[PDB]
């Protein structure tokens, strides 16, 4: 015997799932679906092809492979690292999707998550335990998709013009699974008339991309957006600069032994392993929050740079929730700035702290990092270990995230978007990284998932009443594109984020709190004063 | 003599003085006012050095004040008290180099600590016979001697043409250095100890106390001082020597004298002293505000090298210093030059009249260095928000000219082993007629210190009366024994030295003393460390 709610007959044929097991019920699970032809041999560095129909029944009951990645080797045995890694074989045949729906499966069309994971274009899997769609969907009633997309040189190596490497190939993935989700969602109960992208760092960034991409802004209907942008200094590079780190990358791979197609052919003949070996050596300057291979201006996917399609573009009938957790740049400081470690309070000096300003601003002038190290400064306390180490911390997430995230709230207010913006600010009691470290980036997905409400994580009750109340800010936002839920009459209300009032809120075990201006001064000095300092250099 | 008063007959150097009997609220002082300290710098002696006056015969009265020094007479709002009050109260002359003496009455047994006030006004005006520089409270009350001269200002005291025997210009500085001779040769006739000299100056007085201390010659003349609201090192107290020639040659011009620097000066020397105060304000390179035409000139004489370069690598360790600012030092400036200003009303102003008033503001800054204050002074919440845009103009010219040069000085005092008591005075007279928003305008904590709420036909409240008293006390206490903490008071909140390491300052209102910490801290490295990076750069 067959459960039936656990057989869906998708376009490309029939898939059988698992129901699993959530803390208030069941759940049907469709793992491991197929929605692109494998990118391997002559298919690598090339957009995705669609999937070509199956004979009988696919067998969807648990996770395919993570795409092929850097393993990080930091703190190996980690759980704080480890949580981050590869939890599947790696491969380049790594094209799947996961669904998760209401077990029995709905009725009638249900609002449907896209999640979209981040890992700064370089890694990152829809199988890591923190992007479990099964509370979602038992608790909030909704189907939600997360899907694998090429990573690394894979993903994103690019030599813009060619026909062979196109670059933004990752990004592609992504669309077609998208493109998926129109076709086959209503198969599982799910409404293709309501998507709503979801993402966290690179992942927000990508939701950003499909924002700013003609052909996306067809495939979903609102974007989420944490901790992570399409516009700043990290998301994308220049036609050039991704021509020129691929060009790099085949050199030190001995590739060639002259034209694009010779160059990608040599870089196709070579073991995945080999590309991974040396994607960190191109990097123009020792830096942190850089990545080899992303998303690249190449006039089509991204028409312009999105900083040009920001300002110029309309979103009249877009809703957007945008936000950032409390520490951004707290955990990039172990993984490349001298002084700094998990395992000791990283109380700093001075002349560290302008060497960390040079590597987490990489791209500043001496001029431009002077003024950040005399903005960032405590001139009270200016050689204080402590305001030294936590003014590292909020160099390198302000100006990676919290002023890209400011800038792209702005822009989207200005030009009729729907925005509602927050601050995610309470620590995990289970985290096991320092107490320095704050509230590090990405550590707000778990809550937005649901892990508190499983009992075994060991999560406090407050924790547990928070993950309810978030889960709810997200899927009330996908459902209507408000996150305030219309039954609750005593609340206080979430107010939309405008360009005249800049209103957000805070996320944190106390009831909502509406602040006005994201760190308005401080985002005033990089999104307003520093371009101008290096467009006078 | 026989029939007169024998408390106010005094010998000085230069002969017999006959001084006058004054009241003051709580009894009386002796005043010697008018003494000549110079040779008239009158004719072939314009724009030279000064020379010591030589000895007179008979008494010379001294019981009025004498002749202020050529100057320009504001006229920006004609018969109002707040304008009028700053103003020449006695004839216009070139001949002016005269000093003031108040002593208690009777003179002291014991030679007493002197106290020198070094008028301000831009080195263009000022003089020392105005009533908010009246010495004779601090001599009743607090038993002081009170010195006040006047120096040579506008292009009398500092047109130079930098290298020539004619101009050197820095002759107002030297003017103020005869007086402080006169006060080591003569004040021990008045009861006056020459061995302790506290000088104490406001805005460009507080300047050319720092001059001072910069200058070696004028350091033996001297053992403490008092810096209020002004600083040698600036924007505005100096020019250079390629500066001040190009001004002087430029006022040449103006009046008729075609530039060989001797034929220069010489006809200069020809014009009537009217003719070069209607052309003094025609030589500034831009429209701005908090810019005088004639100061004190980097010689590499007076002043060896630039202030900046001087408090930079001095030595301090024997050197007491008290300073301070008023609450807002740029408010009245705004009215004298910036669009949209007036004291008759609000002055609520666009972005477009901020964006505005700050190039006229900070006239040295580049477009870039402009935006850097524009997009530092922005209240990014309200950055439209008229009010804000106001209190904000008010914020650049006192923050540019004032509270972060004196920041600048106290710290590189301290950390060069000077003893440094730093202030706010957040006091607005009862009686101001500026509008509330100038709040506690430029010079106006000068009256408190002065004492002048202790006259009651003043109309001062109880508080600001009982407030003066406490100022006097710091002040003479400070002239005193270089701490201006009285030695018999106990908690009686205490005055901490001001140290690179703890930044400690006093708020100095009608509230008992409350210690602050960091005096702009943020703002003032922004002056200080990075606007001249900008400049060095761009
Ligand atoms: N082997 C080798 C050799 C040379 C270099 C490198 C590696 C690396 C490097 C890249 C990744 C991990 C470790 C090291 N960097 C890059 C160093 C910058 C930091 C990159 C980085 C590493 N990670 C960790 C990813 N995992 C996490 C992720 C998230 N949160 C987390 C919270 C705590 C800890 C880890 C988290 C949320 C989003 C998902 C990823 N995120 N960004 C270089 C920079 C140069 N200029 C030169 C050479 C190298
Ligand atoms: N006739 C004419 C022609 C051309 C110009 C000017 C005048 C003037 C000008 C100077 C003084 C008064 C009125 C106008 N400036 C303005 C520059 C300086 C004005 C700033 C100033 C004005 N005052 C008044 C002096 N008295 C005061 C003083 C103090 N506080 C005060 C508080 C309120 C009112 C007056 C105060 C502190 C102590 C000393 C003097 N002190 N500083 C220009 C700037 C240009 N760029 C170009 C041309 C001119
Ligand atoms: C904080 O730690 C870093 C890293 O040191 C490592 O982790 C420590 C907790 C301990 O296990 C060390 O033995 C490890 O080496 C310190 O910086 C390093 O210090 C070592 C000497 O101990 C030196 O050889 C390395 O070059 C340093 N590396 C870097 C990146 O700076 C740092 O000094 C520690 N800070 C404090 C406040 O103690
Ligand atoms: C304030 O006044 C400025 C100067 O205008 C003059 O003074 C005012 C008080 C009137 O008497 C007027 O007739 C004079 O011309 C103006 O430039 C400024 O715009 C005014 N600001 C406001 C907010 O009213
Ligand atoms: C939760 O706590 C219990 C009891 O200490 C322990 O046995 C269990 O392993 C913990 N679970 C996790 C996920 O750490
Ligand atoms: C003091 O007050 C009286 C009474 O109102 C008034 O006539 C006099 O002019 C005032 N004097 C001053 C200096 O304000």
């Amino acid at each position: 015997r067959e459960d039936p709610q656990l057989l869906v007959r998708v376009r490309g044929g029939q898939l059988r799932g698992i129901r699993l097991k959530a803390p208030g019920g069941p759940v049907s699970a469709f793992l491991g679906i197929p929605f692109a032809e494998p990118p391997v041999g002559s298919r690598r560095f090339m957009p995705p092809e669609p999937k070509r129909p199956w004979s009988g029944v696919l067998d969807a009951t648990t996770f395919q492979n993570v795409c092929y990645q850097y393993v990080d080797t930091l703190y190996p045995g980690f759980e704080g690292t480890e949580m981050w890694n590869p939890n599947r074989e790696l491969s380049e045949d790594c094209l799947y999707l996961n669904v998760w729906t209401p077990y029995p499966r709905p009725a009638s069309p249900t609002p449907v998550l896209i999640w979209i994971y981040g890992g700064g274009f370089y890694s990152g899997a829809a199988s890591l335990d923190v992007y479990d769609g099964r509370f979602l969907a038992q608790v909030e009633g909704a189907v939600l998709v997360s899907m694998n997309y090429r990573v690394g040189t894979f993903g994103f190596l690019a030599l813009p013009g060619s026909r062979e490497a196109p670059g933004n190939v990752g990004l592609l993935d992504q669309r077609l699974a998208l493109q998926w989700v129109q076709e086959n969602i209503a198969a599982f109960g799910g409404d293709p008339m309501s998507v709503t992208l979801f993402g966290e760092s690179a992942g927000a960034a990508s939701v950003g991309m499909h924002i700013l991409s003609l052909p996306s802004r067809s495939l979903f209907h609102r974007a989420v957006l944490q901790s992570g942008t399409p516009n700043g200094p990290w998301a994308t590079v220049s036609a050039g600069e991704a021509r020129r780190r691929a060009t790099l990358l085949a050199r030190l791979v001995g590739c060639p032994p002259g034209n694009d197609t010779e160059l990608i052919a040599c870089l196709r003949t070579r073991p995945a392993q080999d590309l991974v070996d040396h994607e960190w050596h191109v990097l123009p300057q020792e830096s942190i929050f850089r990545f080899s291979f992303v998303p690249v201006v190449d006039g089509d996917f991204l028409s312009d740079t999105p900083e040009a399609l920001i300002n110029t573009g309309d979103f009249q009938d877009l809703q957007v929730l945008v936000g950032v957790v409390k520490d951004e740049g707290s955990y990039f400081l172990v993984y490349g700035v001298p002084g700094f470690s998990k395992d000791n309070e990283s109380l700093i000096s001075r002349a560290q702290f302008l060497a960390g300003v040079r590597i987490g601003v990489p791209q500043a002038s001496d001029l431009a990092a002077e003024a950040v190290v005399l903005h960032y400064t405590d001139w009270l306390h200016p050689e204080d270990p402590t305001h030294l180490r936590d003014a590292m911390s909020a160099v390198v997430g302000d100006h990676n995230v919290v002023c890209p995230v400011a800038q792209l709230a702005g822009r989207l207010a200005a030009q009729g978007a729907r925005v509602y913006a927050y601050i995610f600010e309470h620590r995990a009691s289970t985290l096991t990284w320092p107490l320095w470290m704050g509230v590090p980036h990405g550590y707000e997905i778990e809550f937005i998932f649901g892990l508190p409400l499983d009992p075994s994580l060991n999560y406090t009750t407050e924790e547990r009443i928070f993950a309810q109340r978030l889960m709810k800010y997200w899927t009330n936002f996908a459902r209507t594109g408000d996150p305030n839920d219309p039954r609750d009459s005593k609340s206080p209300q979430w107010p939309p984020y405008t360009t005249a009032a800049q209103q957000y809120v805070s996320l944190n075990l106390k009831p909502l709190e509406v602040r006005r201006g994201l760190r308005a001064q401080t985002c005033a000095f990089w999104n307003r004063f520093l371009p101008k300092l290096l467009s006078a250099t």
